[PDB]
């Protein structure tokens, strides 16, 4: 499989949602052992996700996929420790809407990580330790964690992962880094928190990519200006949406652009195969250029095993059939998952 292929190039993962990593999957459970040799929980080590409210912990997912990686001698990533979605209002905030202190949150940034990051020490090779803190206007992304804590907020997160757990590789995780604008922002704020002897061993690249966008020269540029920084380059949350965009849309459609309309969701009866081909193509592009670069990258994950799963069938817009990943609804390898076997196979 996938992993075997490529294993004098980087590890091959995929995140698993909570009914896959529960085991009882048989079918899943002999695919994912032949094909990945790294997993990442999907949701279940988020903030919000984990804990409630109130702040109780619930491990029963948690504790499932860290059995599962455990007893398929998985690569094993925690995803993640500091991230401004799917964690409560409540971590930053007094009912009344005000914020509390940053002490008060350092306190609750404290627990958070030495117990999540400590029940895991040793089992977890790496850590998501902050996730997609650059906004899109290329400043500082304006979460919580920021307006209350500043840029300690990151330096903080890694430097209590560290502590909490010395041997595992720490990564700072974002979307869209793999286009001029955001990569330069990104290397510049790493670049000074390095200076200021925050502990980072790793960048990870999302790669929600488009069936187009961005091009190879540019997932490149990002690829070199980030193993400059002495960071081993992982490609993390890997798919490519293959439905009809909304990210630029005119003024006009820019409230309705999210909005379920069928002409926005093409191929509810089949991806057919003259987009299979452009896939598999986009895939094949993409490959080439994470083996050209292999002594800057340690991992390739995909976000998640087979289409029926994929986050892209809810985001951007709800309900619709997309096609993102390298197995089908019944999970069967697409045209993709062979041209990506071939570049091994016979390389010389
Ligand atoms: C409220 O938060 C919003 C974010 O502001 C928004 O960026 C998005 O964040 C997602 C993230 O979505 C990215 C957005 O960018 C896409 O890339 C575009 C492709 O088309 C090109 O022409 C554009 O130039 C590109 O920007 C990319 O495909 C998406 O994946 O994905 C990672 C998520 O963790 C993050 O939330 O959406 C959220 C939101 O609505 O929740
Ligand atoms: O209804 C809830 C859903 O809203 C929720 O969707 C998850 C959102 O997060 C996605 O993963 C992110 C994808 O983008 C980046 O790569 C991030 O780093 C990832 O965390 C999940 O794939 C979605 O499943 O799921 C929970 C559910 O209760
Ligand atoms: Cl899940
Ligand atoms: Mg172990």
């Amino acid at each position: 499989g996938l992993k075997s292929a490529y294993k004098d190039n980087f590890l091959i993962g995929a995140a698993l949602n909570a009914t896959i990593a529960s085991g009882a999957d048989e079918r899943l459970n002999t695919l994912i052992a032949k094909e990945f040799n790294s997993i990442t929980p999907e949701n279940c080590m988020k903030w919000g996700v984990l804990r409630d409210a109130q702040g109780q912990w619930n491990w029963k997912d948690a504790d499932a996929f860290v059995a599962f990686g455990t007893k398929h001698n998985l690569h094993m990533v925690g995803h993640t420790l500091v991230w401004h979605s799917q964690i409560h209002d409540e971590v930053f905030k007094n009912a009344d809407g005000s914020y509390i202190s940053k002490a008060a949150l350092q306190k609750k940034m404290e627990e958070h990580i030495t117990t999540l990051a400590g029940r895991y020490k040793g089992k977890l090779a790496a850590w998501d330790v902050v996730n997609e803190a650059v906004g899109d206007d290329l400043k500082m992304r304006d979460s919580h964690w920021y307006k209350i804590m500043g840029d300690d907020f990151i330096y903080n997160a890694f430097t209590l992962a560290n502590e909490v757990d010395p041997k595992a590789h720490l990564m700072y995780n974002d979307y869209n880094i793999e286009r001029t604008g955001k990569r330069e922002a990104t290397v510049e704020m790493i670049e000074r928190l390095q200076k200021r002897g925050m502990p980072i061993h790793g960048l990870g690249i999302q790669g929600h990519l488009g069936i187009d966008t961005p091009p190879i020269a540019e997932i490149e540029k990002s690829i070199i200006a980030f193993a400059k920084l002495g960071l081993r380059v992982h490609f993390t949350s890997l798919d490519v949406d293959v439905l009809p965009s909304v990210w630029e849309l005119p003024v006009a459609e820019v409230s309705t652009r999210f909005e379920y309309k069928p002409e926005r969701d093409p191929y509810t009866k089949g991806l057919p195969q003259e987009m299979q081909d452009k896939l598999a193509k986009r895939y094949e592009d993409l490959f080439k250029l994470f083996i050209k670069h292999s002594d800057k990258i340690d991992r390739a994950t995909f976000w998640g095993v087979s289409d029926d799963a994929s986050w892209l069938n809810g985001f951007p817009i709800p309900g619709r059939t997309n096609y993102p990943l390298l197995f089908d609804r019944k999970l069967q390898p697409k045209d993709a998952y062979f041209r990506l076997l071939d570049l091994k196979r016979l390389e010389h």
